[PDB]
Parts: C-alpha cells; structure tokens; sequence
C-alpha cells in the first residue's frame, strides 16, 4: 500500500543560469501528495523544534551550507507544510500579545492553551493544564524530552513543569520568584524539581548547574537535585560513552543525561556581527568549534539514542527534540545540527510507517538576509556561502507566522494556517490520547 | 457531487484564554485535503501577487484588521500552502544574489529563467524568453494584466516587456538606459511600447503618465503612446464608470484602463513610522483615504471586471493581479486588505467554475517586523491599535527569506513543500497544458 514518500530531492535541478535550471520539482506532486495523506493512528510522534527557526533562518542556513539552490535533506524534505500563529495573551487583559516569548509558545503546543509571556504550564489565571507528555505517559506510552540547551529552558521545561515564571529554575529562584510553586509553600516545586517528579523515560540535555541545588522541603530536603535523581532511580549519564552503554531506559530506570552545566556547545564559531560589518569587514567563513568534543553527543546522536530506547515500548512513544545552543555562524550551525536530527527522525519514520514527525519553531527571531550593499541601522555580517558568493545578514523575538512541516499519519493537520495550540490537539488526536 | 473546498473558517474557534479556544481547526483535515487534490487540467489560472507580502506582512495585516485570532477570508483560505525561494543571479558571474529585486523575481515566474536584478524578461546574457502571458496568448487563451501600481512597474511589465533595465519605462528612458532596446536603434522599444505590442485582452492599472510620451521611430513616430494605443484599436477607460461599461475585450477590441498617472490611491492614511515612534508617539488608527474614491476602481473591482470579460473566451484565460500602491504601516496594511478582497473574488469564481487554479504569493519578502511594544529598535517604528484593542508595534528594503505560496484548484498540489519561484512558471505551463 503506497506508504508515504519523503521529499526526495528539491535541489535546483540543473544550471541555475539556464531555463528550467533552478527548478526544484521534477514533475507533478499531486499523486505523491495523495499518498502522503493518512489519517490512521500515529503510533509515535517526534516533534523537533528549532529555537527561533522561522523561514528567514531556514533560508540563511540553506544559502550558507547548501547554497541557494540547495536542499536540507531533513528540514526541507517534509512533504506537508503550512504556517502557524503563536501570539500570546497579555496577563491582565487576556487580549492578544502579538510577540510571544519561548515560554508561552512552548506552553501553547504542550498544553493547548494560550498564556502570558513568561509562564510555563499555566494559563493566565495561573491554573495548571496537563502537558502532551503527561498525557502520553498516563496512557502507558514511552516519553522523551531532548535539548541542546539547559533542560530548565522554556521548550523542554514546558513539557514537565508548571510554574508562573520561566525563571523558576531551581529552589532558590523558585522561593523568590515563584512563591506559589515553592515546595516550602505547598507549591509543586521548581522547574528542576517538577522535572524529577515527572519521570520521562529519556531526558537528555544541558543544565546540570541547577541540579547541584538542594531541596528545601519534601522527603529529599537538604539533598541536591542530582542526589534526589539518583535516590529516585534515575540513571544518570554525563558523556557520549555512558549514553551509548545505556541498554534500557523506562519507568523503572529513567535515563537522565546531563552533558553541560549550561548549554551544550555550539557547532560553528564566527565573529559577532557589527555596525556596518558588511561594508567595513571581510566575508566570514564559519569555523567548526574545536571544543565540541567526541565526549559530547550531538543532537542527531541524542535523537537516535532516544529513538532507540523509546521504541522498545510496545505501546508507542512521544519525543520532543529541541535544537537550541548576532553570531550568525552559531545561528546557522544550529540549524545544520537540527537538520541532522530531523534526518534521523525521518530515517526511523519511513522505516516504521506509523510515526508523525513535525518540525517547526517556537517563534521567529529578528535576522534578515539583506542586499550586500546595505547601510543598515544595525549589526551585519557578510558570509561566504557554499556558492562562493557573499550573503549579508542583519540584526529579539518577532511576531511573524512561521513554517510548520510534517510527515506521517495525521500530518494533513499542519497544512494551511493553523495556530500553535492546534498542534497539541493534533498530537493528542494522532496518538489517541483520551 | 465533488467540489474542492476552500477553508471557510480558520479563525480561533472560541475564547482564546480558554483550553481549545484558540484552535483554528475543529477536527481532522485529511479528508478535506485529499478532496483538494486534482491533477486534471486547469482551464484558467489567476495569479495574485502581493507586493512584498511575505509571512510577516500577512501576519501584521491580519492582527491589525482581523485580530490575532482572525482570518483573512481570501489570503488564508487557500488550502494548499508551501514555501518558495526567489534568489536572483549576479549578471557577471552567474552566481546567486541572495536578495532579489522585483524585476528579477517577476522574470523568474513569468519566464522560468533566473536573471539579474533590474532585468525584465531577459536572462543574464540579455536573451529574451517568452513569458507565460505570451504563450497563453499564442495558444488562443484570453490574458489579463491588472495592477494598482504603474503598469510599467516590474510585476505587470515582466508579463509583456523584455528590457535590460526595469527603469526603461518609455522612449526617453529607454534611449538613455536601455539603448539596445531603444526603438530608434532597432530594439523592441520601451516597456510601455512592448506592452502596447503584447496586446493582452485586458490591462488595467495606473501609470498613465508615460503614455504621454511620443515614440521616436516606427509607424507611430511623433504620436504619443496614448494616441498610438487608440490608433491600434485599444479601448481606453480611465475611471470606474467607463470600466464598468465595457461589454467585451478581446484582440480586435482590447481593453486598456489607466486610472492614475502614477500609482492608484492608497486605501488607508496613517503617519510614517518614526525613530522611537512607539515610545514617543501614541498608537495609530488607520483611517480611510479621502482620495481613494467612488470614481477610482478598487483592486477587487478590477479583478472582478477582468474575470467577467476574460471568461467569455471558450478556451480559458490567464490573469495576473498585482496589489501594490515609504515606511508607512497603514498604507502597507491597507494594501494587504485590498489584495484579500481581490483574492475572495477570484476564489468565489474558481470555486464556482471548478477548473481555475488560484495562486496567491509575493514577488519577494520586505523588511517590516512585528516587534514587542516596549522595543527600542534603531529603525522606524510605529504602534498601532488593532482589531483586538491591543497595541502592535511595527519596525522598519527587500530581504532574502523564502515566503508563503498558496493555491487552490487543479495543479495546486505543486505549491506544497519547498519549490523555487521558477517552478511556478512550469506549474502554470503544465496546468494550462501549454507547449
């Protein structure tokens, strides 16, 4: 039965200077697309999120790494595409707030309810709403959360924590900034304490710093959150070797991989963009970061490991993978990173035939690709792309709708204009979560 | 009984502060989407181009005019959506120039070949290439060209002119800037002269000022290009009353409507954005432009008259419609609202007819960004009171980002995913069965 093609090749087909040369299509999509459509139940969902990765950021990364007529074998290979909205709510008025932050957006797709800038897992009345991971887990499904940023960061945090502020990282900052959530005040705990209670089968990322914090109440008081994790049965892993030896990870043995104190390392380094840096400075070539290491797993590696462990669950799985860390090279390199994770996800999804893979961003950032002769009011940098031509980028969250792309069962629900909260109901209905 | 659906409503379905209230979907989309897939031939194509309307401009205009949970009934209603690239090429090297201008992007979807910035209907070796309008016309189809900007502007002109510089509006300018296209030098003429030769069945837009120039050579030397068009059998209309009087337009009697000397008047008036304008000035509400007129045909009126006159052709039609007419948030949003009225008209037609492909996209993305109210940005900003009674701040060039392309109809499936601007030429070719 015609089981779902991925976009094969959408690179410029020939000589870009010639008629028909820059075409990305070799024919008519109608029947490929017809076979891309299935409404049958998604057994697994993999959701890949690029921090700030709107259309402008995908274009600049393609231009740099693949060349303008190039194609990301992961990000651009998803057959169903649409645009979605992500406005937040002003807390006092409940009126729309056109420019969201990462917390409210992360909340909108994990719980399906709009909230205010700064909130995680709570609506504007500070009430908690259940996340898609809490719900997958309640249904007996394996669950995993992966990031290259701090695990306390808004996108990973929003699946496991419910606090009135994204800053309530650990006990210290919670007593002070989220009193109603402070464990001492009967609240549910900080983002890191709620993480530990939440017991996702696979959690992997940065942010080991706040795990050194110590509990102020509860049966693990005085112990640090790392000690509590181990005390609760988590198998901790802190490099690529240990992650690779892990054979099983489940509710009896939750894997928790902490690979960086803050954010895990950035793939490429470059100079900072400067005022008139395109006029007054050379075109940049990005340097691979020497200090990324064979000890530190990559986002693609974490993704593949997580898929390996989570797929042993005979009921299905949910997995969120976040690709996060005026530095254009570091920006572009993280989109390359994520593309490799999407690729792996698609590799699994095609083979399995019952996985919805979704790639999108939390919200748009402010860089634009601009004409190389520009006198911007800002920070620019000219870059040497794959094409041997220079691209100037110019430099903060923005409110623009952005791309969401999908492959697999129920992916039709991302085509057209949707809203970020619809993603929760799409995933929930795909997974049959009742 | 099959009919292909348009998205009747993807507004937030309820209370946006409550669970499920901000959903734009009320259920599963699969079945509606397969009912939207058809490879059958398209009899007609209506292509609407939003001048600079990338995803930021669509969102900014929806928030202001419809509210954040709102829905543009034309623009957001097209069920098959994708993203397309639109880079130009460097003329000297043939290497990509990541940020196109209007001329080079207009050449790419009308001719299918990439080119350099400033070029109309010629490739980087200055070779002319048939535009999709010339080929539809060559095949016996009715063709139309409507704009709110000057007819000599990059987007309407790319359909009918082949010149080495977009600035080659009329005799004067072609002689000095495009001397290899100057009519008194054996070239094909200015944009206006080639427009007159291309003899599309309906051409409606602004730009009457250059028709006041006199030709330098040829059969109509010394006559103005307006006297020429009359002498060549064109029916000229210059206001809404006479436009609605036209009964037919075809090759014997072709319609040319010149409603303004330069661009047609802007829908909404508002101040220009300003440095620290979102903190130093109150929020703006856009007001109707007094000069927009009763006498001046709106873009949905022109689109509607064009479809009427063009559907008299037993064989089908091709129609391109351009919404265009200075860091002014209200003119900018007014024109997206304009174009959305035009898209609803095209879509009522297409939905009724059953064999029309409607594509709505932009030539290239512009640079306005929706920012946070309290932003201290280095450009020009302005705060605006939206339909929600909330403030939206806008910040201010062309940019290189890929942008939205959306479609409805037979062959509309070929806009989904990542395509390139020149793929649009081929999707039109193939839909329409050309060549």
């Amino acid at each position: 039965t015609p089981e779902m093609p991925v976009l094969e090749n959408r690179a410029a087909q020939g000589d870009i200077t010639a008629p028909g040369g820059a075409r990305r299509l070799t024919g008519d999509q109608t029947a490929a697309l017809r076979d891309s459509l299935s409404d049958k139940p998604a057994k697994n969902i993999i959701l890949l999120i690029g921090d700030g990765m709107g259309d402008s950021e995908i274009t600049a990364a393609r231009n740099y790494a693949e060349g303008a007529g190039g194609f990301f074998k992961g990000i651009d290979a998803l057959p169903l595409t649409g645009q979605y909205t992500h406005y937040a709510l002003n807390k006092k008025t409940g009126k729309p707030d056109y420019v969201t932050d990462s917390a409210a957006s992360a909340t909108a797709w994990s719980t399906g309810v709009k909230t205010y800038n700064g909130a995680l897992g709570v609506d504007i009345h500070e009430k908690d709403h259940p996340t898609i991971l809490e719900m997958a887990k309640a249904a007996g499904l394996a669950t995993g959360n992966v990031s290259t940023a701090e695990l306390q960061g808004a996108t990973p945090a929003a699946l496991v924590a419910h606090v009135t502020s994204r800053k309530c990282y650990g006990p210290s900052a919670t007593s002070e900034k989220c009193p109603g959530n402070a464990l001492e005040k009967g609240g549910k705990g900080s983002i890191t304490e709620q993480l530990l209670n939440a017991r996702a089968d696979v959690t992997l990322g940065g942010g080991a710093k706040t795990f050194a914090e110590t509990a102020t109440a509860g049966e693990w008081q005085g112990k640090t959150l790392r000690e509590q994790a181990e005390a609760r049965g988590y198998q901790l892993v802190s490099d690529a070797a240990s992650l690779n030896s892990v054979t099983e990870a489940n509710q009896q043995k939750p894997l928790l991989g902490l690979f960086a104190d803050g954010n895990m390392p950035v793939r490429w380094l470059g100079p900072k963009a400067t005022y008139h840096g395109n006029i007054d400075k050379p075109a940049v070539t990005c340097t691979p970061n020497p200090q990324r290491n064979d000890s530190v797993p990559t986002l693609a590696q974490m993704t593949d490991k997580a898929i390996e462990l989570l797929s042993k669950n005979e009921k299905g799985f949910f997995l969120q993978v976040e690709g996060a860390s005026a530095n254009p090279c570091g920006q572009i390199g993280e989109t390359v990173d994520l593309d490799e994770a999407v690729q792996r996800a698609l590799e699994f999804a095609k083979k399995e035939g019952n996985t919805l893979v979704i790639v999108t961003a939390d919200h748009a950032h402010a860089s634009q690709i601009v004409a190389p002769d520009t006198k911007a009011p800002g920070l620019t940098q000219a870059l040497n792309t794959k094409d041997g031509a220079v691209m100037v980028m110019s430099y903060e969250h923005t409110g623009s709708q952005l791309r969401i792309a999908a492959y697999g069962p129920h992916a039709a629900n991302v085509v057209g204009l949707t809203d970020q909260t619809d993603l929760f109901y799409t995933m929930k209905a795909a997974l049959g979560l009742k």
